[PDB]
């Protein structure tokens, strides 16, 4: 239900969790690795109320990563609390933590300044889909570019949404403001149905020139598939 | 009660120790966790003449880090011999360093050619609040920086200031002299109960002059929550 | 049956999976071994109706890596699940993952643009050839390079394949578009039956316009003997 | 007999190996390393036959390694089977992989165009010597430097030999070309007696153009001391 | 006797060496710890003849690391063996190699070419001291520097020299030539009581022209306490 109310409000911590899983994880008995899915969803059931959490299966796309959380929350304090509890499940015990990125959302501020057909038509972004592919990255800009006056900023953004136009439908998009919570200016993440339709909105907006003002785009790139908690947990347990 | 000497005074070392917990730390048994954190809290009650020790929660907040100790001493061989004491207690044994940073805290050096006005306000530094949110981030400056002259410098430290006034209530700040004693200049260690004000803060800071010259900022950025330490070890003990 | 048919075909996944072997693995007995390489060919040949899974010894030519995969699949989802699923096989269990790389192949964008007879000779691409050595080497352009036009982009190339023509024979070629779904924009692969003359592949080819515009080349540069799953097996059952 | 025929010809491929030793290693019963190391011992006997093993003592002077191979084989088939072969060992199983390099040895390609005295000069390559101090320094050079033309880059080689000259008989040299086999273009191997000789000559080679070109220069830097196979391992069993 | 003619002599090697201490080291007696310690003590004695073995407390003050050696010795081949033997003592069985740089003493190059003011100020090197504290600073120059001449290289070396005059007696120094040894130039160490000095020491350093040309400068630095071995153990065998 209020799934959809941190999805789209401003002010919102959204939090980016990797983990990797021990190799002495499968030297345990089934029913222990079982019994430990069950503490994991029962945690987050409980979190329910106070932060949105979803699930991706990284495991496999992603080097040196099995899982990925993004929590939502209205305060940091809360996504601190449920991490470190999910760390001190049997589960969480046997987890590595392999990054952790924070960001908060905001109303556009250069979206205002563009031709009104453009407004309209950003007011799409993604389509329905089943399990889609989902691709987080995190972005350093260089110093040289927060100099720049708003009316120029705002012009690199029209140039860059333009390259971007043919994926609004088949692309969804969300931005986290990061800068000062950790090591990066922003969090980009996606989700798709078609990658080979987000390789060429990447490529797409290399050609442009904000793109030469980047320090850090990518490292780590993640990539993985949105997947409901309990199909994923389902494949530690055998 | 000379607590504030320590936090205010010019001349007083302060040493950052982060911190990440070993699994197999989990492998213990409740009863000789108990046992191992009431050992870690007789050592700096032991060691509450000499030297300040405040502790931060870094769990489920920064990646690879699990708590972090802010030391403050008049002499770094006290901080030496407090962390090697630590460090060699069960729950030390246990632990990963994450990182150790050294600096002194200094009178200002450029606060005195500023304005006058501008001086008074700088003595505003924080305001009253429980647990508050800690950021720490290490800052190397690129060595053309140091070749200018005392009057250029002063101008950019003003610039810095001036974007950094609307935040002197609600983000507490201090400054660690560092260069010699490790691979960074300065450590600069803040507080605050709205992060997204400090983040504000930096994205102001990001658009003045000094900001361009920064041969590392970061790496790692450390986020936390300010806690007792007992807290901190109860959650490690179950 | 249809193996060249995805090793041909454009909008084939292909996938860069490296692997190395934990020391706690030579502990278990010879027996125990032999059992778990039978666990990890069913998985092939149960996974060889959806997936193409090559495999490659890198033990004793590349550091820190003893095996390598090289997967073509339709959807990146077979990939993973496939993965997912061998990472989990008791052998899988001690295995330390050391890089995922993936990339689609494309017909060519530049091509069209050259003389008629080097497109000709473009149709020769490599020679038959037993457990070949193999070379894999990700590349990331910088950024300047995408903003040039169709004309400049397509006479780097030329002049690219007119140094490479000599080893149009000795030398197999292929190249997977990368961008967006990891750090790197292409991954280059090779099969040669002579290390020297591919070696005198890479100086000629250092030698071009286009080289200098790499920010990223190698990183690692993975070497290794294509073998059957077989024979590479075998290796560590002894 | 065919000792000098290795070390010597051209079109033979030299790799490098660094090992270091695990603590569990000592955990083992002074017999149980003793029969390890008479199965190192033996194997090396049983490939004297297709390729030439030296080894180096590197514990105390390398950091992370103990020991060093230097293999040279007319193909790197045979190395891999034989650096497989001795991971494989009880001894290898209780070693970590500390570096791998490969180059093919090949008859100068700017000596030709050199003045007749330094032709001469040069066929002087080190003396004897036993257990020689040995030096590896990876290399890789810049991408502009391939651009220049042969012309140009004979003069540079040229500058380069002439500071070389004085050391030629007191440290013993040899190059391997590397690009392609792996993330550098050049190793470089030198023996010697002295070294403070080798130190002045990578000193006096600091001071010419050429050198002004490495994107990569060591890293890592190998020192250690050329010793039978037999005294090196002799030192781990007691 | 000669403890002095190693420590101020040129042509002799100087070798930095540190080490961790193992976690299993603690799971030992205090008993089987101190016939350790008597061990050690008994080897350094018998190499007292031919290398000088002083020792640091790094823990608590640098980042993985507990223990330094710096290791005099006229060739550094004698320092492999010592240091070969010291880390197969049961001491050394539980030592983790954590660094080790090599460099050798010279007659200054450029002090000649300075003003005989400051000729005679610098035969003034530190002041009577128990347990200074201790830094090492290795240092790698970039290309460039190398090409000017021995006039200039003095003229840099001056300002150099200038703005440290104000520390010649509060922190003692040295020098070790370290190029071709490993990937630095030089090794620099330094003992003082008062940290807050050499603190002032390296500030007023990088404010010279010759600053500006360092590839490398720390990474790491090494902060520790001079303390005889013997005091040192002790707190190991506790
Ligand atoms: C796919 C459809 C996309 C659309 C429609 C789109 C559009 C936009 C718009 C309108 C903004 C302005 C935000 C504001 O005004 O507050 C923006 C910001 C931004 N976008 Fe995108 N974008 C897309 C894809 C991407 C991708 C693929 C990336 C990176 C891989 C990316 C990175 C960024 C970054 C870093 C900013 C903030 C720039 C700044 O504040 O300087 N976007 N985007
Ligand atoms: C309310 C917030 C802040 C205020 C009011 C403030 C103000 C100042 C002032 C007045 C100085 C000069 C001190 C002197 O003259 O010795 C200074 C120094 C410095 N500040 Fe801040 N600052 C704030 C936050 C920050 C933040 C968030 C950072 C970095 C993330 C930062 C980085 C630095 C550094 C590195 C120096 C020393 C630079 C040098 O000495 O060359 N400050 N600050
Ligand atoms: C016999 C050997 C080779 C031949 C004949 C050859 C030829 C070609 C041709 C015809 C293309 C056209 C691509 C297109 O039209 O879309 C191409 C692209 C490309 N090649 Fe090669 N190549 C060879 C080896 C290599 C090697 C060794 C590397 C790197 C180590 C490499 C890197 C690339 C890259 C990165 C592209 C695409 C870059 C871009 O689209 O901007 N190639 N090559
Ligand atoms: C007595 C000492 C030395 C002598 C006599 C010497 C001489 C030479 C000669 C004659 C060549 C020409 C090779 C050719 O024409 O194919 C050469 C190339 C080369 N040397 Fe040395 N050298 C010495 C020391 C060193 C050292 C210490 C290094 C690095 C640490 C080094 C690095 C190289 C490299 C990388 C090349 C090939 C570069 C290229 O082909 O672009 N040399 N040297
Ligand atoms: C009281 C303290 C110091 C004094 C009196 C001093 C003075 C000098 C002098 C006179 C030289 C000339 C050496 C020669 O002629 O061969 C020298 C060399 C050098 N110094 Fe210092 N220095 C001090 C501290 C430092 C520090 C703190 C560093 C770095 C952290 C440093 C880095 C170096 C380096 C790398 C060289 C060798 C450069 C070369 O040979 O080209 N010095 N110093």
């Amino acid at each position: 239900a209020d799934r959809e109310k941190l999805l789209t409000e401003s002010g919102v911590y959204g939090t980016f969790a990797t983990f990797q899983m021990d190799h002495d994880w499968w030297d345990l008995p089934g029913e222990s690795r079982v019994i430990s899915v069950a503490e994991v969803k029962g945690l987050v059931e409980q979190w329910s109320g106070k932060i949105l959490v979803e699930s991706y299966l990284l495991r496999g796309l992603s080097d040196h990563a099995d899982l990925m959380f993004r929590v939502h929350a209205r305060t940091l304090s809360d996504t601190q609390q449920f991490l470190s509890a999910f760390m001190g499940t049997r589960l969480g015990r046997h987890l590595t933590s392999g990054g952790l990125l924070h960001g908060v959302s905001k109303k556009p501020t250069y979206v205002a300044g563009f031709p009104e057909s453009m407004k309209t038509e950003l007011q799409v972004n993604g389509e329905s889909g089943s399990r889609p592919y989902a691709i987080v990255i995190p972005i350093k800009k260089d110093a040289e570019v927060w100099a720049l006056d708003q009316e120029a900023r705002t012009a690199l953004m029209q140039e860059h949404t333009q390259a971007a136009l043919p994926y609004l439908k088949t692309v969804k998009r969300k931005l986290y403001h990061s800068t000062g919570l950790d090591d990066v200016d922003f969090i980009t993440y996606f989700e798709t149905e078609r990658l080979e339709d987000f390789h060429n909105l990447v490529r797409a907006l290399q050609q442009v020139k904000e793109f030469r003002h980047n320090r850090r785009f990518g490292h780590p790139t993640l990539l993985g598939t949105m997947s409901p908690l309990d199909e994923i947990l389902e494949k530690f347990a055998q």
